[PDB]
């Protein structure tokens, strides 16, 4: 085998995710949870995969650019091939998903996004869960999360407190596709 593609995103009050090619906020604790959720595997020795658009890859600091302990797939029609063994450039979403499903040591595909990547994942058969961090307020984003029918999902009822860093408040949400749930 089973292979799950889980989308992971942090949206503001207007569903915005990005502003001026970068993120509208800095939340170290939320980013630490992101790294944990996208890195940990039930079977050690197996790895997780992160599939991202070109602009997300460019928004990752070059010192951390190949996301450690995770196999990196970058969708791009323009970038040259990446010589690194942990990064691979895929020219289409279907080819990227096929390449990931071929690799046996990949446990879970974490769609970390870009709007087009989020939409493609939302239409993928491997779609399992959405891990949505809902941030309060309007950060005047220029790039947004795709429109999505939450009626396709079941919202997990675990107790979710409010979190706050640097006066920025947010809360975690987990949705599971109704086909699986
Ligand atoms: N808050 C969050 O959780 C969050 C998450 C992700 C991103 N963001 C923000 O949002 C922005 C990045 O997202 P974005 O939507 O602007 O861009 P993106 O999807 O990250 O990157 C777009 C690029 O990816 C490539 N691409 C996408 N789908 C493809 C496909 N099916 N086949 C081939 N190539 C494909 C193309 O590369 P070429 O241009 O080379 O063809 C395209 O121009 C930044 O502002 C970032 O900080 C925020
Ligand atoms: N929720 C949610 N938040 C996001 O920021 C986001 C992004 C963009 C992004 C994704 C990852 C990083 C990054 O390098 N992060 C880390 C930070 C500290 C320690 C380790 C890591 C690591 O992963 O190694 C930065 C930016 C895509 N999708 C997202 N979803």
């Amino acid at each position: 085998r089973t292979l799950h593609m889980n989308l992971i995103v942090a949206v503001d009050g207007c569903g915005g995710i990005g502003r001026n090619g970068g993120m509208p906020w800095f939340l170290p604790a939320e980013m630490a949870r992101f790294a944990k959720l996208t890195t940990l595997t039930t079977d050690s020795g197996k790895k997780n995969a992160v599939i991202m658009g070109r602009k997300v890859w460019e928004s990752i600091p070059p010192k951390f650019r190949p996301l450690k302990s995770r196999f990196n797939v970058v969708l791009s029609k323009k970038m040259k091939e990446e010589s690194n063994e942990n990064v691979v450039v895929a020219r289409s979403f279907e080819s990227a998903v096929s390449l990931l499903q071929d690799m046996e040591n990949i446990e879970t595909i974490w769609n970390i996004g870009g709007r087009e990547v989020y939409e493609l994942g939302l239409n993928s058969p491997f779609l399992h869960q959405m891990y949505i961090t809902r941030v309060e307020g309007d950060f005047l984003a220029d790039v947004f999360f795709p429109r999505v029918d939450y009626g396709r999902f079941i919202k997990s009822t675990e107790s979710e407190e409010m979190h706050e860093e640097k006066g920025i408040k947010y809360r975690y949400e987990i949705y599971t596709i109704k086909t699986d749930k």
